[PDB]
């Protein structure tokens, strides 16, 4: 039971999740124990040597991580995003051949892939055709995911040398280790500190033509017919929504337990024990009972996302747009909720707890700034405009 | 399949939905579409003539029609919990013999059981013992739920007689065209227009031994020991959630339907359509997404209590508790989504969409209404007491 | 004291508020209450007979008697804004000779102006210009505010003549009774039910020059200028703000006192006392302090119309501009606040409180139904625009 | 004009607001510029050498400072409530004495006082009696306002000595530089970083018989009395919720600027303005428009604080009480507003801004502190007891 083990790690690394947010950069040893877990294999097909499980457990497994701690909780589960798109657009050998070498040497995949917000003509990143159909890689990835204590690198660049592939987007995975390739320890930003966001420096790096997943834009081409390839964005932003909910039962637990242990009664109201306090026990239902809808929402999308993903090349473009119709909604149920309880908590911990030796302010911190990443109100919008006019969601890289 | 021949009453109802709701009383004739369809025998056992129909389907059955008529959703599932009393206290010739009838005769079970929040000693309807082992029912049950039109009657009566059995609670089912049965045509509100929800005269109204339900006091008992009694408040309390829900989704598909057809844009903020305007598509993404997260928590309650509904007389305070904690957070779920939806779909409708022939404050006034029967904030309390100090609800009538 | 004369009123009116809903039509002994009490003066200046109020005080007689009746609050906030409109487009003389007959004959006013969702061509009434200098008016107005019972009618006309004047917006005061104007007895809505707010149709209506308020397209260059004639929007915006207040009040009060007499403690949660709840009087405050903000932006909003009043014609854009972000920032919070009052009042009113004999539903079916007069995302939006933008409301009928 | 002054300050401390927060401990240097501001003889009355401003005028004040910094913010309005704890509970002599020193040395007031939720008996400051009149201080204060850079310090302790004034609270002023007094620099939370809020210890320091304030238990007998030193409740906490609003006012102008000069439009949308963006428009429409509201109650409530602070002791405890319900609901809606607002602000302003150098987080982190000094439940529940029963709230140290 991959759940299991994963609840393993959350007990280890309870005893320092204080000190690692405060101290921030890169979770070395945390990484480690993951690596050492197996668990990293946790999506290959136990036939190429991983543990074949499926994505609603899975997700039980990044939702595990995150609860303990919200950056290895994004690590881990964006680690789970990279592989798959092996798969989705990738050959049948460099699928066999890549899931198992991920599976045999437990690689950390990292990503320095789409520049969400850009012009492809505008991208950092520059993808320079080469004579045995590889490419050369050359800018600066600002935003990665993952890519410093990686072993495998998933990237993506845009052809801008003005021949007709020009704004062609190239994917590919290289090892970290390649020549030309630095991913920096650049990151900083108020939470999420330990997930290793920097930017990664491309200077002359070569990939072969094997190490080219599918053919010249082939994402784009994929979003545009609504094939395999379009499922990243629905997997992505799953994976986003449970590391939040994660974050949101973290939250919830830690103050549960000081309520229990640490908390004192409003003694003017006449209250005896500050677990007896009616709005107290009123608070903690409405952060249950917002978890509870938020968490169903998320095992259902789950669940359709394993029925979809069991299609293989056979979805259709309702399948995908409907999938993505119905993970934008849980990932706005997930930010919400995990916004709503990481600062609510608070008022039933009380003001001692806002001692910084408790770091009570991680879980929203946390939150706060990955629900960044792409904008909610267009998740929303994507869910009216289908339930009004039948409208999927644009296929993209959040979409 | 039933959710097939719902579907297909609800088609049939929807075109005289506004008259009805106006009009208010009993929806005779389409009680008779019910009668006809053969869906009133739904959870009676195969055996006995009946659907055997499992829980989680007995719901859509209950989700369909009640999107249909928010009053006839009600009725009928509330009819639908009126039998399986018989399962949960009676015995094993009660069942054999009521559902038979049941499933064989059509017919529509009433209820004139609990009175909620009043001692049992001020209870109106008495029972006064009689030497053969009956019951003489006396009083008037100033809240029953579909007893008007019913065949079979479910009656609560309390001995305040004097007698050894004095203060418990009487289980009978009767015919309810039983002599001293007098069901009035009492019933107003200003939603739930038909469900039939008047008061019951009861005038020297005989019992006869084989028509009690249980021992003396059953269900008080079953809800002390946790025994199989006490799944009625879980059953009923997930059913009057799922009529919400249903309701939401008839108040969203009827503004779905008026956007596209009747809504003009505002153009003086330069809007040319009224299904692209910003706002309009934000409330709409808004109004599925508290339901998606809303319906999903219902579903898995439904399968939940089928789990527990399985393990017959094993079941464990532990179950039932479990179980009761889940359904008190889909009730609080789906009060307030259908509350925030009945209502905020006015204001993507419009000002002429205010006109009585639509009727499209019914859905609201429907939930407004039915979410009254017992408070909300108790079923949140629950739920926190649990999440903070592991107590489970004291099982009663509505817990 | 106006105010006093009010609350006068609104004793009067209390014992047959539920009857007045129920029936609909019009409350013609009401308007006559208000017709005889002399309120229908208040904003007409001393020198010609009125009262001489200033805005804060006349909104606080809005409010009192939209605390008793919505509809009556309506009535008499929009009668309070079509006068003005002399004012602010006409001449000298027709503001003397106007004000004079308003305050005298104790005039109500009504109104079947302007076509908020249609551009100008498209309107229904058609003004066609005559030799003398007048115009006839020819068609229907469809949603009227008081015309019914008016003595003094406010309308708008365009020439679709292709006239040189083609396209412009006339504004005239004329008798409600010239024949050939007809107000229909044609309203009906789920709320706001004795508002009068039908059609009105004109048949070959005569109005004479010096019935005609300012220039052609008096208000379309007023507001382009935003010189004084554009202060109609905050005038009117912020009498219904008022209104929805008032309501929302009215609410409040008929629950505490239901709560306080008639409500039945939850016992199985072992209260003994409905007054005491600790859930029940989290909702009181909640309702208390939402109206705490929403009343008090209000009354600033009204010192500062006044202010802006007192400048006359040196009203600068910025003061026209600053005075209506501050009203649609009010209209938004007494939208938001009368909604969920209204509706949540029910929550701790229980089962009981359903009863037509109450009619609380009254409250609510009142807001729900004029807050849709026009979308209150825009009014949102508006605020936002200026806040981050410093850009100001495009000056309209209702911005 | 001593707001001129205030926002003089501010305008300054804005500049190294994120520093400073980042840096934690004292802020020494903008303490001293607070002294040598003249502003610390705020309410010190005209005749003493201070301001003698009106409590609208000091709230003012207070906020202009807490926008730029709430810890400043926090210091300062905390200071204000000493002064007049001294004209409320202290002689006409100790009135001439303090005040005049105070306002010639420019003394910062700080802060041992109550123990808000603790049983006096139970207070960790005893008093013990002397033969001259005087006391004798022992314990550590955990929780201090202003202590550590103070020049007079306002002590509570409570006599334990099992003489004829056990249980009394004795109420002192004495130089903080007295032998036996121990600030600690002890503070340490996740906001409010710079506000000095750590503990003192007391060791055998004692108190002149002139320097106590009042009879032995002055303060409790006057809210029980609800006689004028029980105005500190409604003082204090409409100080704290303006510090709220000024946390607010901060956190919404530091996000307009930025979404102004750095916010990238999101172009998958197809927006090409950042500012034009219809969803970022309405969010800061909202949190303009939930300002709005608090503010205007705010400032309401300090003209009430004017209006009952100018009866003197012909005060009632229906004056009392009226006004201490405004300050709750106040206290209410800002905690409510700042939260909001400091939190969905950064939806608006995007990944980037998430960076420590921004420092965006302050605002929230502040608020989110201090908001826990007293519950704002019973805020909110003490405002439904009135709107209920009439009640008004148990004078205390915070209601």
């Amino acid at each position: 039971d991959p759940v299991a083990v994963a609840r393993g790690l959350a007990e280890k690394w309870r005893a320092t999740a204080v000190e690692r947010d405060r101290a921030g950069g890169s979770a070395t040893a945390e990484r480690e124990d993951l690596r050492a877990s197996g668990l990293l294999s946790l999506l290959v097909p136990r036939e190429y040597g991983g543990w074949g499980a499926d994505w609603p457990t899975a997700i039980e497994v990044v939702r595990e991580i995150a609860a303990a701690d919200g950056s290895l909780g994004h690590l881990f589960g964006y680690h789970l995003t990279n592989a798959p798109m092996i798969e989705l657009i990738g050959s049948q050998e460099q699928e066999e051949h890549l899931y198992t070498q991920i599976a045999q040497n437990n690689w950390w995949t990292g990503n320095a892939s789409s520049e969400n917000n850009s012009h492809v003509l505008d991208w950092k990143v520059s993808a320079t055709p080469t004579e045995d159909g590889g490419y050369v890689l050359n800018g600066t990835k600002h935003f990665c995911s993952g890519a410093k204590g990686s072993d495998l690198l998933f990237v993506f660049g845009v052809v801008q040398d003005d021949s007709p592939q020009q704004g062609a987007i190239i994917a590919a995975a290289i090892p970290t280790s390649r020549a030309g390739v630095t991913p920096n320890d650049d990151w900083a930003a108020i939470g999420m500190r330990q997930t290793d966001s920097g930017s990664t420096d491309f200077h002359n790096v070569k990939v072969e033509p094997d190490e080219v997943l599918g053919a010249p834009n082939a994402f784009v081409l994929a979003f545009i017919q609504s094939e395999r390839g379009s499922l990243f964005a629905p997997i992505a932003q799953l994976i986003f929504a449970n590391v939040y909910l994660g974050i949101a039962h973290g939250a919830l637990d830690a103050a549960r337990e000081y309520t229990r242990t640490q908390a004192r009664p409003w003694t003017p109201a006449g209250i005896q024990q500050a677990t007896e306090d009616p709005y107290t026990i009123r608070s903690y239902g409405e952060f249950t009972i917002a978890l509870q809808g938020a968490d169903a929402a998320a095992r259902e999308a789950a669940h359709l996302l394993q029925t979809v993903w069991d299609k293989g090349d056979a979805l259709t473009p309702e399948d995908r747009g409907e999938l993505m119709v119905k993970v934008s909604g849980v990932k706005a149920l997930a930010t919400n909720a995990a916004l709503n309880i990481s600062s609510g908590v608070f008022e039933v911990i009380g003001a001692r707890g806002t001692h910084p030796r408790y770091g009570f302010d991680r879980f929203w911190r946390n939150v706060r700034t990955h629900s960044l990443h792409d904008p909610v109100s267009y998740k929303i919008a994507d869910v009216g405009k289908h339930t009004l006019n039948g409208q999927y969601p644009i296929p993209g890289f959040t979409s």
